[PDB]
């Protein structure tokens, strides 16, 4: 399936298994949890013209960032529509990386991918571990 602007998708990390999901015990915060078809593991992607915003389709907040991109940044639900960079894995073409725009910190699946239910979705510096990979297909 091809990612197109206006289409909803889930996101599923290569390493774990489990989704990008906003936490429904704080409506904030960005975890790893397993897929159950809940609206709040499902993201609209918007194309700016110039990025990508994705907007959590139970919410309508967007995935972001806390505070300056860093090792270890968490992602968070936030107000305003926040540009991302997607690239295709360059091992794994079916893949995706998500970076901050112009930086090479991309989204990452904290503890390696850690399969625990609520782990956190963090920024990294960028590197071959599968934890930082990203499947995006229809929910
Ligand atoms: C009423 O308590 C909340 O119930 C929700 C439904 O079971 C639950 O939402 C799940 O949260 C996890 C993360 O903890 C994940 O986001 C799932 O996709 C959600 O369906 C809340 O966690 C419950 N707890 C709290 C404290 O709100």
């Amino acid at each position: 399936t091809q990612v197109s602007s206006g289409q909803t998708y889930k996101i599923t990390n290569v390493k774990a298994g489990t989704v990008i999901d906003l936490s429904g015990e704080d409506n904030k915060s960005i975890i790893g949890y397993p897929y159950h078809s809940g609206k709040n593991q499902q993201w609209t992607f918007n194309w700016t013209g110039k990025a990508w915003t994705l907007r959590s389709a139970s919410s309508g907040s967007y995935l972001g960032i806390e505070g300056t991109p860093a090792d270890g940044t968490r992602l968070v639900a936030v107000n305003d529509p926040f540009e991302w960079h997607i690239w295709r894995d360059e091992a794994n073409e079916n893949a995706f990386r998500i970076f901050v725009p112009f930086t090479n910190y991309n989204l990452d699946l904290s503890g390696y991918g850690d399969t625990t239910p609520g782990t956190p979705v963090q920024l990294w510096w960028t590197w071959e571990g599968l934890h930082q990979t990203w499947t995006i297909d229809r929910p």
